[PDB]
C-alpha cells in the first residue's frame, strides 16, 4: 500500500487524483521533473498538485530505500538503477507501442513516418532505455486528419486508462513480463528535431508532406511557418509543378501552393484566431466557410478556450450544437479545468436567460465536473449566492 | 524499329546484350552517366561496352529529337523532362518497390529503416521524380544479414529480368499502366546520406545499428568506420552497458564492442585484405580464425577477387571447397568476367597438377562460361598452345 509516482504533466496528476479518491488507504510518494517549473501551462503541473495534495516530493535516492512501494514512471526523465531497487515492481508509460518509437517526439515522428497507428505501452524498467519488459500495450489509431497535438491528446488519455486499469495486477505484482523483440525496434534522440530551427522539407512527396505538417502541428510549442507565416494543414493538389520542388507557384490570402517531389501542394493558413472571436456570435453556416481542415475547430488559444468554450460563454447555441455535431467536446476545458458549463452558467447569469441549459445536458453536458481547484458549477453558485439559478440548475440533478 | 537505351552499369549492359542477339533488328542507340568514364569497375562501363559493339552514343538533347524510338532509361542519372519528347513511350527502371523509396540511396534507405523487402519497378517516365504509372513490379527478400552492396546486386539481376520478360509489350505497346498511389509514398533526395562525412550513430537500438553497417557495407564505396578504423558488420550482443551509447568497451584485434540505447554490439574490424592473403596458402582451420561475420568470405576487393578466387589461383584446393561448404560461388567471377574455372587453369599450367580439376567439377565448376571478350578458358589454351592441357580440361567438362 505505498506507490511512488514519478514524472510530469496530466497523466501524472490523472493517475494520482484517481488514486486519492479510489485508494484512500495507499500513501503516494511522488518526484517531478526538472523542467516542471510548478506552474500550469497546456500542460498540468505535477510539483504543482502535489504540493496543494500535500504528496511529499522526494528523490530517486530516497526512492531506492522505499521497499514496499511500487515506482511508477509516467514520463520521468531520468534514468534509473533497476538492480538498486529491493524489489522488481518498477514500471513505466512511454506513448508509443514499443518496441518501436522508443525516445523523442512520438506524437511526431509515427506522423511523419506515414504511420496508420501509434500506441502506448505499459512495460518494466530495465536497463534499456524504453526497453523492459511489456505488461500492456493499447493500439491508438491515428486519423488522416490528426495532428500531433490530437494524438498527445490520445496518449494522454490512453495511458492514463491504461494505468488505471492494470493498477491491481500492478500493486498486487500479478502481471507477466513479456521481453521485447528487438525487431522492428526505433529510436529517435532530442536531436532528431531541431524545434529551434524548424523548416519544413519539400524535398518530398506531397504525402511526406502533408505529414510534416500534420507532425508539427502543435500550436503550444508551435505550428509550421512558410515565410514567417503559419500554417494550419493542407491538402494535395492534382498539378505537379515542374518547378524545382519547394518552389512558391501561388500566394493568396488563405493559402500558398507549392511545387514538391511529385504532386503540387496547398499550404492553408492559420485562420484560428479569425474563428474563435468569429464564434462569440456567428452561425454554423458561416464558420463552416472558415474551415479548412476539421482539426482547427478543436484548437485552443494560450487560456484553453475552443471554439466550444467561447462559444458557450456567448451563449452561442446553435453553434455549440454544431460543433458537438463535428466532434467538439461539449465538456471542453481551460488549463483551470473551467468547464463549457462554467462557461454557460456564466451567460445564464449574465443574460437571465436559463433555457438552452437542456440543449447543451442533452448534447452531453455534465455539471458534476470539477475544475482543478475541485470546485463544481453548484459550488460556485454558493459562494457568489446565486440561488435561483442554483436552484433551476439543481433541479436537473 | 529503334530504342534508346539510357543509363549506366550490368543492367544497361545486359538489357543492351540481350536486346542485340533477341533483337538485331532493332537499331540501338545509347545515352551514359557523366560518371561513366569507359573504363569497367564493380559493374561494367556501359560507354566501353557501347564503343566495343559500335552501339552509337548519343544525347538526351538528341533522344529527344527521335520519334519513333521507344525510351528505356537503366540507373541514368539525367531529369528526363517527358514533355520534350514527341511521343509517350518513356519507360524507366527504379530500384525500389515504388510508390515506396523513390529517388536516391535506394540500396541504403529501406535496410535502414528495417525493412524485410524492397523490389525493383517498371513504370511510364511521367512528371515528378520516379512518379509515372507502374507497368510491372518484383517484391525482392532482404536478408537479414545482407549489406547495400547486396541488395544493388540483386537490384541489377532482377531489374535485369523485369525488363526483359516485359520488354516485348513494350516495343509492341501492348503493356498495362497503373497510376502510383499518393499513400505511403516517400522520396529520399542525395542531401539524406552524406558519404563524405559519414558517421555512425549509436543513439539509436542494436537492431538499427547493425542495419546501418548493413546500408553503408558497400566495400567499392566505402564500409563504415570508427575512430576511422573500417568495420565489417556485427552482431547484437546480449549486454546492455550503462554508458551512454557511443562509448567503447573492449578493442582487440577483431573486434570493438559498443554502448547503444538497448543492446551492445559488437563491430568486427574490416580484415578483408588480410583474409585474401591467407587465402594464396593456408588452410581452412586458420581462416575460420580470421572470420567473425561469415559473409566476409564472399567479399571482393576493387578487382572483383573473392576469396574463392584467390584460392583457386593458388590452387588452394582445400580452402576452395570449405569457402562452397560456407556458401561461395564455385563460378564466382572478377569484374572482366574472368571465372574460378580461369584462374584455376594458371595454376595448373604452372604446378602441372591438374588433379584438383575434377573435385571442382564436382562442386559445380562451368567450363563453358565467358569471360567479358568472350572467351572461354578454352579459347586462352588455345591461343597460348597448351593443347595438353585443353584436352585435359575438355575431358573433365560438364
Ligand atoms: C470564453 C471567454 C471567457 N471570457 C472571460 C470570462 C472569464 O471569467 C475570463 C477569464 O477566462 P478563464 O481564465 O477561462 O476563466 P477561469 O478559468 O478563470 O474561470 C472563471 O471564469 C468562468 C467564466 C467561471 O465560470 C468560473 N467559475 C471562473 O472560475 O474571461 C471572455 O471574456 N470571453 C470569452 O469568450
Ligand atoms: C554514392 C554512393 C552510393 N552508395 C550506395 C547507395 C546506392 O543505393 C548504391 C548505388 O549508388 P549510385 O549508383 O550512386 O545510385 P543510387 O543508388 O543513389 O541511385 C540513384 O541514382 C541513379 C543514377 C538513378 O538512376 C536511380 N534511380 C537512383 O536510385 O550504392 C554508397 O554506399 N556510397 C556512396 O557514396
Ligand atoms: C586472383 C589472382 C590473380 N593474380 C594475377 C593473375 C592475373 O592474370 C592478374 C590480373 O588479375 P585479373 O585482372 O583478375 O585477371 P584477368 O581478368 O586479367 O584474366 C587474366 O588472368 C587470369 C589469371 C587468366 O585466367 C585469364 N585467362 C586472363 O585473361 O593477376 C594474382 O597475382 N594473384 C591473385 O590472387
Ligand atoms: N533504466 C531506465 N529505463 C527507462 O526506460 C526509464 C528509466 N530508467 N527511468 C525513467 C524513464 C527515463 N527515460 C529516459 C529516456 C531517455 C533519456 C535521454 O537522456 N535521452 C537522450 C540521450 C540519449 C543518449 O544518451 O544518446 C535523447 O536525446 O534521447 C533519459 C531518460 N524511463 C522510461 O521512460
Ligand atoms: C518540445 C516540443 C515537443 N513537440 C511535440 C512532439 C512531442 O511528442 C510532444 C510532447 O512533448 P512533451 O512531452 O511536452 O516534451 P518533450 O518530448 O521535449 O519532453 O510535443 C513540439 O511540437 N515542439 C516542441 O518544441
Ligand atoms: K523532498
Ligand atoms: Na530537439
Ligand atoms: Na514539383
Ligand atoms: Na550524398
Ligand atoms: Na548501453
Amino acid at each position: 500500500m505505498k506507490i511512488i509516482i514519478a514524472g510530469k504533466n496530466d497523466i501524472a496528476v490523472n493517475v494520482t487524483r484517481w488514486l486519492q479518491k479510489k485508494k484512500k488507504n495507499i500513501e503516494i510518494y511522488a518526484i517531478c521533473n526538472a523542467n516542471d517549473t510548478g506552474i500550469d501551462t497546456f500542460q498540468r503541473s505535477f510539483k504543482k498538485y502535489c504540493k496543494d495534495n500535500l504528496i511529499p516530493i522526494i528523490s530517486l535516492a530516497e526512492a531506492y530505500k522505499i521497499d514496499d512501494a511500487i515506482f511508477l514512471s509516467l514520463e520521468f526523465d531520468k534514468i534509473v538503477q533497476p538492480s538498486k531497487f529491493n524489489h522488481n515492481e518498477l514500471f513505466n508509460i512511454h506513448f508509443s507501442y514499443l518496441p518501436k518509437y522508443k525516445g523523442m517526439y512520438t506524437s511526431a515522428w509515427p506522423i511523419l513516418n506515414g504511420e496508420d497507428t501509434s500506441g502506448v505501452t505499459l512495460h518494466k524498467i530495465d536497463h534499456g532505455i524504453d526497453t523492459g519488459a511489456i505488461i500492456a500495450q493499447k493500439e491508438i489509431i491515428i486519423q488522416p486528419f490528426e495532428t500531433a497535438k490530437d494524438l498527445y491528446e490520445k496518449y494522454i488519455s490512453e495511458g492514463t486508462s491504461l494505468v488505471i486499469d492494470n493498477i491491481s495486477t500492478l500493486l498486487n505484482s500479478e502481471y507477466v513480463e513479456k521481453e521485447q523483440n528487438i525487431k522492428y525496434s526505433s529510436y529517435y534522440s532530442k536531436k532528431t528535431i531541431d524545434y529551434s530551427n524548424l523548416e519544413l522539407n519539400f524535398s518530398k512527396t506531397a504525402f511526406e508532406i502533408i505529414n510534416q505538417l500534420r507532425a508539427f502541428t502543435f500550436r503550444e510549442y508551435q505550428l509550421p511557418k512558410l515565410d514567417g507565416v503559419n500554417i494550419f494543414l493542407g491538402d494535395v493538389l492534382s498539378s505537379r509543378s515542374i518547378m524545382k520542388p519547394g518552389s512558391i507557384l501561388e500566394r493568396n490570402d488563405k493559402e500558398i501552393i507549392v511545387s514538391t517531389i511529385d504532386y503540387d501542394v496547398v499550404l492553408y493558413k492559420d485562420n484560428f484566431k479569425e474563428i474563435l472571436e468569429a464564434c462569440k456570435y456567428s452561425d454554423s453556416k458561416y464558420i463552416a466557410k472558415l474551415i479548412r481542415a476539421k482539426s482547427i475547430l478543436f484548437e485552443k488559444n494560450i487560456y484553453g478556450w475552443s471554439p466550444v468554450i467561447v462559444a458557450a460563454y456567448h451563449g452561442n447555441i446553435e453553434l455549440i450544437k454544431w460543433l458537438v455535431s463535428k466532434g467538439a467536446n461539449i465538456n471542453d476545458r481551460n488549463y483551470k479545468g473551467t468547464t463549457v458549463a462554467m462557461y454557460f452558467k456564466d451567460y445564464m447569469l449574465k443574460s437571465g436567460d436559463y433555457s438552452g441549459l437542456k440543449m447543451l445536458i442533452d448534447l452531453g453536458l455534465d455539471l458534476t465536473l470539477t475544475d482543478y481547484k475541485d470546485y463544481t458549477v453548484f459550488d460556485y453558485l454558493e459562494k457568489s449566492g446565486n440561488k435561483n439559478l442554483l436552484q433551476y440548475m439543481m433541479a436537473f440533478m
